[PDB]
C-alpha cells in the first residue's frame, strides 16, 4: 500500500462512529415518542418533531462521508463493502426516525381527549422496537450474525403483535363509532411501530450480507 | 494517451441505466394490476401481481452489485460515481414501490370475499397519479431533468390531499353500520400503500436533483 492509506482506516472508524451516534438519536426518538403518546405530553411530542431536523443531517454527512472516502481513497473489496453498507442503512435509520417523528405528530393528535383505551400493546411493541433498532445496528458495525438473525426473529412479534392491535381496536371501534377518531390515530401508531421495526430488520439483514463477506 | 476502462465503464453504466428502466416498467405494471384487481375483485390478477414481485427484488440486488462492480474495477470520477451511487439508491425505493403494490394486491384478495363497499373514484384518481409519478421520477433521473422532477415533487402534495380525502370518505362508511369496519379499513391500507408509493416517486425525484444540481 501507500502512505495515507491508514487514512481510510481513520475516515471510516469516525465514519461508523456517527452510524452508532445516528442510531442513538434513533431511540431517543422512539423514546419520547412513547412517553408523549402515553403521558398525553406534548412539549415531548415538539421535541422529538424538532429534533428529525439532526437526524436528517445525519443521512446527508454520512452518505457525504461515504462518496468521499471511495473518491480519495478507492478501498478495496472489504472496505468497499463496508461502505456501500454503511451507505444504505444510514438511510434506513433515517426511516425510523421519520415514523416516530410521526408517531409524535398522532399522539398531538391522541392527546385532545381520553386515551380510549391503556396503550399496554402499544407498549410492548414499543420496548421489542427499540431492542431491535439498537441490535440491529450493533450487529451491523461489528459483523454479528447471530444478534442480527435475532433482530430478524423479533420482527415477526412486532407483526405479531401488531396484528392483535387491529382487532382489539375493532372491538372499540364496534362498540361506540365515537371511538373512531381515536382507534384509527392508534391504528397509524401501530403501523408506524410495525415500519420501524420492519426497518430494523434491513439493518440486520445488511449486517449478515457484510458478516457472510467474509 | 488511453485507458480502455473508459469504453467498459461507459457501456456498463448505459446498460445498468437501461436495468433501472427495466425495473421502473415492471413496478408501474405491478401498480397497474394491482388496481384492477383491486377494482375487479379479481384474484387471478392479483397472484400475479404476487409472484411478479420476486422479480422486481432481484432486480434489486442486481443493479447494486452492479454499482459495486463498477466501482471496484473502473474507478470512476466524480461525475460517474455520483450517477452510480445515485442509482444505488433509487434502486432502492423503486424495489419499496413494488413492495407497496404488491401489499394492494394482497388486500385486492381479502376484499374480493365482498361487495366493493364503495365504487373506489378516490382510489382510482390516485393511482392514476401515483403510476405517472413512478414514470417521470425515474425519467427525470436517468436524464437529470429538473423541471420534470419538481412537477413530480408538486403531484405529491395531491396524493397526500387525496389520501385524506379518502380516510374521511371512510369514517362516514365505518359511522354509518360497523359491519362495513373490515371493508373500511382494508380499504384503508390500500389508499396508505398509494401515498407511500408516491412518497418513494417522490424520493427519487429529489435524487434526481442531487444529480442535476450537480452537473
Amino acid at each position: 500500500g501507500g502512505g495515507g492509506g491508514m487514512k481510510l482506516f481513520k475516515e471510516l472508524e469516525e465514519t461508523k462512529e456517527q452510524v452508532i451516534k445516528m442510531a442513538k438519536l434513533v431511540q431517543e426518538a422512539i423514546d419520547k415518542a412513547t412517553e408523549a403518546l402515553n403521558k398525553q405530553n406534548v412539549e415531548l411530542a415538539e421535541e422529538v418533531i424538532k429534533g428529525d431536523d439532526t437526524i436528517d443531517l445525519l443521512e446527508v454527512d454520512i452518505e457525504r462521508r461515504c462518496i468521499r472516502m471511495i473518491a480519495l481513497y478507492q478501498p478495496e473489496a472489504g472496505d468497499l463493502r463496508m461502505i456501500m453498507g454503511i451507505y444504505k442503512i444510514v438511510s434506513d435509520l433515517e426511516r425510523m426516525g421519520d415514523e416516530a417523528e410521526n408517531i409524535a405528530e398522532r399522539a398531538i393528535l391522541l392527546a385532545e381527549e381520553p386515551p380510549l383505551k391503556p396503550y399496554v400493546n402499544i407498549n410492548f411493541m414499543s420496548e421489542i422496537v427499540k431492542e431491535m433498532v439498537n441490535d440491529s445496528v450493533i450487529s451491523f458495525i461489528q459483523q454479528d450474525t447471530l444478534l442480527a438473525k435475532k433482530v430478524i426473529e423479533k420482527d415477526d412479534t412486532v407483526d405479531e403483535l401488531y396484528h392483535q392491535l387491529e382487532r382489539e381496536l375493532m372491538t372499540y371501534v364496534l362498540e361506540d363509532p365515537r371511538n373512531i377518531k381515536r382507534a384509527m390515530h392508534l391504528s397509524f401508531v401501530a403501523r408506524h411501530y410495525e415500519r420501524i421495526a420492519d426497518h430494523a430488520e434491513n439493518v440486520a439483514e445488511a449486517a449478515i450480507y457484510l458478516s457472510e463477506g467474509e
